[PDB]
């Protein structure tokens, strides 16, 4: 899948963007993915912020489907009209569909001013698509309408310019290193998982399991963050806290309010520790882990425009939704949302930042008993 290689980019903080062409003639604009979100839609009118937008006028495949759409969110939203048109994927597939998309005509603090994205690609399910679930998300449009296997994968590479690779159809084999192991997406919505059991360093947090997926655990690229509930959040903290005793910080860092520097370069990686994440697998009784470093949760910020040293934005933090695997979790592996299975696969990155004496790893098979547990109603 050579030609799909390194199809995504973005700059720190901001997401990672594809390439796409919408209308006839095609009309070009790059397109943030978005595994938390099943709208496709784009900036359609001249928004300062905005490089480029989609004009209507200008293409002859255009279709109205004379229907708003109004999208809340905690800070912002975004509406728009709907419609369909000929979509396609310059770096993907060798196909055209024609899918809804949203044209969008008002938005607050959705667009970000800098960036170099101009829309949302939203690849989650129908169930939370807006306004309901009979507006069928572009994925499912590409399967129903192509040949294209009903699969995607995510090499989010993270690094002020950011990389990746979106494999759509398929899986690329030099994208990762050893196994793929599955975890079941427990319903199709969100692209909603269960977390059995949680380690830092090795050791067992001891929260029961119920309260890791309270009320959701889901895969994100739209999320910079590990966000976790915050039940889950005050334990976690309280051992990463512990773990670092060689050094103390601000209590404000730990909630992302304030920002924690070093001297460049001084950063002590070691005294911070590993964070393992074991999810359900495929088998009754069994599980897998993940790893992740802190080179995942501490993220460098480019942008202290009054600072001279390095600092850097505690990456994990609290929610009433649930727990969020964003980009921290997904940048040290290679993801692959198995829709035609229902299942999500994790590998080591072949591009993970890997350093020294410690490294982001996928292992298994464990023994994880009521695994079921586990999940919320
Ligand atoms: C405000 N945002 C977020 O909080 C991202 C985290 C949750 N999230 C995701 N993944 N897609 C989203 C789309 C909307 Cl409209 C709102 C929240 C979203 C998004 C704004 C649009 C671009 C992604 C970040």
């Amino acid at each position: 899948f050579v030609e799909m290689v390194d199809n995504l980019r973005g700059k720190s903080g901001q997401g990672y963007y594809v390439e796409m062409t919408v209308g006839s003639p095609p009309q070009t604009l790059n397109i943030l993915v978005d595994t938390g979100s099943s709208n496709f839609a784009v900036g359609a009118a001249p928004h300062p912020f905005l490089h480029r937008y989609y004009q209507r006028q200008l293409s002859s495949t255009y279709r109205d489907l004379r229907k708003g759409v109004y999208v809340p969110y905690t800070q912002g939203k975004w509406e728009g009209e709907l419609g369909t048109d000929l979509v396609s994927i310059p770096h993907g597939p060798n196909v055209t569909v024609r899918a809804n998309i949203a044209a969008i005509t008002e938005s607050d603090k959705f667009f970000i001013n800098g960036s170099n994205w101009e829309g949302i690609l939203g690849l989650a399910y129908a169930e939370i698509a807006r306004p309901d679930d009979s507006l069928e998300p572009f994925f499912d449009s590409l399967v129903k309408q192509t040949h294209v296997p009903n699969l995607f994968s995510l090499q989010l590479c993270g690094a002020a310019s950011v990389g990746g690779s979106m494999i759509i159809g398929g899986i690329d084999h030099s994208l990762y290193t050893g196994s793929l192991w599955y975890t079941p997406i427990r319903r199709e919505w969100y692209y909603e998982v269960i977390i059995v059991r949680v380690e830092i360093n090795g050791q067992d947090l001891k929260m029961d399991c119920k309260e890791y997926n309270y009320d959701k655990s889901i895969v994100d690229s739209g999320t910079t963050n590990l966000r976790l509930p915050k039940k889950v959040f005050e334990a976690a903290v309280k051992s990463i806290k512990a773990a670092s005793s060689t050094e103390k910080f601000p209590d404000g860092f730990w909630l992302g309010e304030q920002l924690v520097c070093w001297q460049a370069g001084t950063t002590p990686w070691n005294i911070f520790p590993v964070i393992s994440l074991y999810l359900m697998g495929e088998v009754t009784n069994q599980s897998f882990r993940i790893t992740i470093l802190p080179q995942q949760y501490l993220r460098p910020v480019e942008d202290v425009a009054t600072s001279q040293d390095d600092c850097y934005k505690f990456a994990i933090s609290q929610s009433s939704t649930g727990t969020v695997m964003g980009a921290v979790i997904m940048e040290g592996f290679y993801v692959v949302f198995d829709r035609a299975r229902k299942r999500i696969g994790f590998a080591v990155s072949a591009c993970h930042v890997h350093d020294e004496f410690r490294t982001a790893a996928v292992e298994g098979p464990f023994v994880t008993l009521d695994m079921e547990d586990c999940g919320y109603n």
